[PDB]
């Protein structure tokens, strides 16, 4: 991997870069987000990108043997590629050498190695940002020559291209022995140490930007004895010179500082930080967005669940009910058959109730009683219905309170504008389905006026003068024979089945049937259906919208990975 090879590759990775962009700007645009022509602008940037070729700034005295180090670095002597550098001229100037693999532009400022006014020229300024590598070369027997202060801050301070500039301590010969690797290595670290203090010094670095510092030791020309010679030996000149040092430092820089001076250059690096900002927003708040939904979605199948349980119980108890109810009946029923006439009063006392009103007080109180108790435990389920659609509508009302009013609004279109949704707005038809289902929910007081039957004055006879105690008299008893009082008997027994059976026949005939026993025992449910499959109907406005988002996030997500 070589230094051309490694800025084609950079240069086309930041071209794909800029495409994914373009990609995310369709989405966007897709989700109803502004775009402008931000469209345009990187394509434009790409085509702009496409030009551009390799640019290294070569800073230093050139006694410190800088072209040495240039040439040594290329691959060939300065006039293989037809090119030849000027030692004095007060102005910027670039060198394209010829006859190597691609091209690329050596640019330099040789009056300063009141030459000092071009370091404030937007020109010479502007070619140095927009280099790729920057090779600062200095002397090996005292780096960094006494006048330079002020040269290193305008590169590494006012420029601001210390991530990109290599300091290369140059001549390492004339300090060490280049065939003792140990020697050279120690050598190499004190002098990177000393060059490392000057530089911070002459630029206000701090500690953390000296570590960032690059610096490499290198002997160009060894011996003495030139290039012409040491590139006929390309393998001993290489482990002796440590070029290779360099060329790997350079090789890393390309590798990360290229991107960044062509975006910079166009551009872009703003738009790009602007437009990965919106999504990675916008798929933050996607997730919360589907966290809603989600639940939403579950909650009323989790309420049309609930309905059917609720259901399936209040059947269970009117089934019971009635269990209950046809004993009692069949009981009262077995008790009466087998009676005298003797037994009768007792009958009507004990288990009917006998009054001036007249008869059936006291089964009244006990049929009530039961029908009562289902009523109760019946309009407890609907209860206990109405506090889990409360509750996980209340969930719902309070994960979206948490999300903040403004929370979809990077979600573009439909979340912005005067039919903008919004927390808000979904909040509030929660909470008015909420509030509905708070007022259907009640026990309830309706009350049922009850008038005792009268017995026949015939039937009356039998029975005794109310509330006192009676057995039956001889002159009644010796009013008719046997045949006129088993009859007599029979007709009384008529009277009394009629009057046992008319209060469970009504209520047999409302247990019947679900649709009048659910009306009776338990409206609030088919009532809280109702706004529950109301409140499905209003969800769909969102639950189109987060398709639609989710579809495209997808997209996102995937331009997104070469970006992380």
């Amino acid at each position: 991997m070589e230094q051309f090879k490694q800025f084609s590759i950079e240069k086309q990775a930041a071209i794909n870069s800029l495409l994914q962009l373009r990609g995310m700007l369709e989405m966007l645009g897709e989700m109803g987000i502004n775009i402008s022509d931000d469209l345009q602008k990187v394509t434009s940037a790409i085509n702009a990108i496409e030009s551009d070729v390799l640019r290294i700034a070569l800073l230093g005295a050139f006694s410190d043997g800088k072209t040495s180090v240039i040439a040594a670095w290329l691959g060939k002597v300065m006039d293989d590629m037809n090119i030849s550098m000027d030692e004095s001229s007060d102005r910027l100037s670039i060198y394209k050498p010829e006859g190597l693999p691609d091209q690329c532009e050596i640019v330099d400022t040789p009056g300063l190695f009141d030459g000092r006014l071009v370091m404030y020229e937007d020109l010479t300024r502007r070619y140095i940002s927009e280099a790729h590598l920057i090779f600062y070369v200095v002397d090996a027997t005292n780096p960094l020559k006494e006048s330079h202060s002020d040269i290193v801050k305008w590169v590494l301070r006012d420029l601001n291209k210390l991530s990109s500039t290599i300091f290369v301590i140059n001549k390492m010969d004339e300090v060490t022995s280049l065939t003792d690797q140990a020697l050279f290595d120690e050598q190499a670290a004190i002098k990177k140490a000393n060059l490392k203090g000057k530089l911070q010094r002459a630029a206000d670095l701090t500690a953390q930007e000296c570590e960032q510092l690059n610096i490499v030791c290198v002997a160009s020309n060894p011996n003495g004895r030139g290039l012409t010679y040491w590139f006929t030996k390309p393998e001993h000149y290489e482990s002796r010179s440590r070029i290779n040092d360099l060329k790997n430092a350079a090789t890393e820089i390309l590798k990360t500082n290229v991107p960044e001076v062509l975006l910079v250059k166009t551009g872009m690096d703003v738009v790009k930080d602007i437009v990965i900002q919106r999504v990675t927003l916008a798929s933050r708040h996607l997730d919360e967005l589907n966290t809603f939904v989600e639940k939403n979605d579950e909650d009323m199948h989790r309420f049309s669940n609930d309905i059917k349980q609720s259901r399936i119980e209040v059947k269970r108890l009117a089934g019971e009910l009635f269990e209950e109810l046809n004993l009692m009946e069949k009981q009262l029923m077995s008790q009466l058959r087998p009676l005298d006439l003797d037994d009768i009063r007792p009958f009507m006392d004990d288990e009917l109730g006998y009054t001036e009103d007249g008869v059936g007080f006291k089964l009244h109180l006990r049929i009530k009683q039961s029908v009562d108790r289902f009523f109760e435990q019946s309009t407890a389920v609907s209860q206990r219905l109405s506090d889990d659609i409360t509750r996980q509508l209340s969930s719902s009302e309070s994960f979206l309170s948490g999300l903040g009013e403004g929370a979809f609004r990077s979600l573009g279109g439909a979340f912005k504008g005067v039919s903008k949704i919004s927390p808000a707005t979904l909040k509030t038809t929660i909470l008015a389905a909420r509030d509905t289902i708070g007022k259907l929910t009640g026990y309830v007081y309706k009350f049922k006026p009850w008038e005792a039957t009268k017995l026949a004055g015939s039937i009356a006879k039998w029975a005794g003068p109310v509330g006192a105690a009676f057995t039956i008299g001889s002159d009644l008893w010796d009013a008719y024979k046997a045949h006129e009082r088993e009859q007599e008997l029979k007709e009384v027994k008529a009277s009394l089945a009629k009057i046992i059976k008319e209060p469970f026949e009504d209520i047999y005939d409302v247990l019947s049937s679900d649709e009048k026993m659910f009306a009776f025992f338990a409206p609030q449910i088919q009532q809280m259906e109702q706004v529950v499959t109301e409140l499905a109907e209003k969800s769909q406005a969102i639950r189109d919208n987060r398709q639609k988002l989710s579809l495209i996030q997808t997209q996102l997500a995937q331009l997104m990975v070469p970006a992380t």
